[PDB]
This record gives C-alpha cells, sequence and structure tokens, in this order.
C-alpha cells in the first residue's frame, strides 16, 4: 500500500486500493455555513484534557502523531453529539506548502493553512481497533489553524520536529499538554464521516470548531520542513498532506450555536 499525497499517489487514486474512497460518508466536506443548522438537542461538549498523560511523538510518513496513553480514561471527550465517553488517542495535524491551504475542511471553501485532528475512540468498544470498524467508533475533534500570532502551547511540539525530521522517527514526548491548543471557543459543526486518510473508514462522529486557533509563520514553516521519506532518501518534503473536501451526499451538518 504506497497510498501518499504526490501526483502518482495522491487522493485522486486512492479509490483503486480503498473503494470506501467513492462511499457516502466521506470526510473531509465542505461546511456551508448558510446550510447548517442550529441543533437545539445537542448537549453541551465536554473536553476533559487534565490527567492527559503524552508519550511519544512519531513521523508516520503521512504526518506527525502525538500519542497518549489511552490505557485508562485520562483525557476524554463528552457530550455535543456524543453518546458515552470518547478516549483521547493521539493528535495530528494537516498543512499545505503555502498559508493558502492546507486544512482539509473547508468553511464556504476557505482553506486554512492547516488543521489539528484530536482523535478519539468509543470505550464501548474496548480498543481502537474494534472502534473503526463500527459507526460511532471514532470523535475526532477538528480545529483550524491560521496564520497570525504565534501559539504558545505548540511551540514544545515545533522544536522536537528537527528530532523526527522523516518517516519512522520518533521521539520521547511526555508531559505535553493539549489543552493548550484549544480556541477560546468551543462552538462547532457536527457530522457523520470518516478517517480522511487510508483505510478511509466510515465510524467518524466529527466535531469542527468554528473558531481557529492562530499559529506563527515560523511555527507552521517548521511543519513544511519535515520530510515524507526515510532516512538516507530523497528528500520530499512533508506539504499538502490534505485530502480535498468529498460530496456530502445524504448528510446534514448541525451548528452546536445560534
Ligand atoms: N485524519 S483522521 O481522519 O483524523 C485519521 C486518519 C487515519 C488514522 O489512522 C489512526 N490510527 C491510530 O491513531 C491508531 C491507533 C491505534 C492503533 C492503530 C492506529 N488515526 C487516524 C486518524
Ligand atoms: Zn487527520
Amino acid at each position: 500500500h504506497h497510498w501518499g499525497y504526490g501526483k502518482h499517489n495522491g487522493p485522486e487514486h486512492w479509490h483503486k486500493d480503498f473503494p470506501i474512497a467513492k462511499g457516502e460518508r466521506q470526510s473531509p466536506v465542505d461546511i456551508d455555513t448558510h446550510t447548517a443548522k442550529y441543533d437545539p438537542s445537542l448537549k453541551p461538549l465536554s473536553v476533559s484534557y487534565d490527567q492527559a498523560t503524552s508519550l511519544r511523538i512519531l513521523n508516520n510518513g503521512h504526518a506527525f502523531n502525538v500519542e497518549f496513553d489511552d490505557s485508562q480514561d485520562k483525557a476524554v471527550l463528552k457530550g455535543g453529539p456524543l453518546d458515552g465517553t470518547y478516549r483521547l488517542i493521539q493528535f495530528h495535524f494537516h498543512w499545505g506548502s503555502l498559508d493558502g491551504q492546507g486544512s482539509e475542511h473547508t468553511v464556504d471553501k476557505k482553506k486554512y493553512a492547516a488543521e489539528l485532528h484530536l482523535v478519539h475512540w468509543n470505550t464501548k468498544y474496548g480498543d481502537f481497533g474494534k472502534a473503526v470498524q463500527q459507526p460511532d467508533g471514532l470523535a475526532v475533534l477538528g480545529i483550524f489553524l491560521k496564520v497570525g500570532s504565534a501559539k504558545p502551547g505548540l511551540q514544545k511540539v515545533v522544536d522536537v520536529l528537527d528530532s523526527i525530521k522523516t518517516k519512522g522517527k520518533s521521539a520521547d514526548f511526555t508531559n505535553f499538554d493539549p489543552r493548550g491548543l484549544l480556541p477560546e471557543s468551543l462552538d462547532y459543526w457536527t457530522y457523520p464521516g470518516s478517517l480522511t486518510t487510508p483505510p478511509l473508514l466510515e465510524c467518524v462522529t466529527w466535531i469542527v470548531l468554528k473558531e481557529p486557533i492562530s499559529v506563527s509563520s515560523e511555527q507552521v514553516l517548521k511543519f513544511r520542513k519535515l520530510n515524507f521519506n526515510g532516512e538516507g532518501e530523497p528528500e520530499e518534503l512533508m506539504v499538502d498532506n490534505w485530502r480535498p473536501a468529498q460530496p456530502l451526499k445524504n448528510r446534514q451538518i448541525k451548528a452546536s450555536f445560534k
């Protein structure tokens, strides 16, 4: 399986190995702000990251993941559209070659410079691998990044990137507090969708925050020094690792706010 984000192996090719690429609940999507409806039945969103235990940061050849210890209920997402408890397992980003593109979701067709995904699995299924086989198995909290002032809570991540430049490299990454990546408001849009990379499984409740975070140009420029390739291989900068918006089909995007 040699999928990626080049001309020869990018998102337009993925359907050949992963037919669900052309499925009925694929992600990301465009969020039309004038079509999404406020839903008063949405319960309040509860982001409880006080006991989060980060462990490691990994360049997987597609992005970099900050991995958490999820062997107990240490950092959980609840409320909003969700039933039950969803446990934080990792976060990562998608970003562009230029500030004008990079996000996977769009807002009225606007692309942001990047998009953070905090990935959580539904604890009624016991483990992540079982959760991804269920329509309600994962909740991904998506947060847009725009370029402006620096995000201080991001800098520990930025400064470790030098040590994981190439595919397969990892570093110790303990005591990182993901609350420093959140915007002030938790206002959100929600819809049923998928993983945005292969295997493209249709197992995700998407919760996309309306308020972006600001990061500095220097911060995002460091993301773009990463490599898709392994050590000693020809250098391919890790940029433009985003899937474009997919058909909405028979779905409704709900707003948590008036
Ligand atoms: N862009 S996305 O839709 O948020 C997205 C896309 C693809 C993903 O594959 C994984 N797997 C694990 O984290 C994992 C965790 C435990 C064991 C194996 C894998 N999370 C993903 C999130
Ligand atoms: Zn993602």
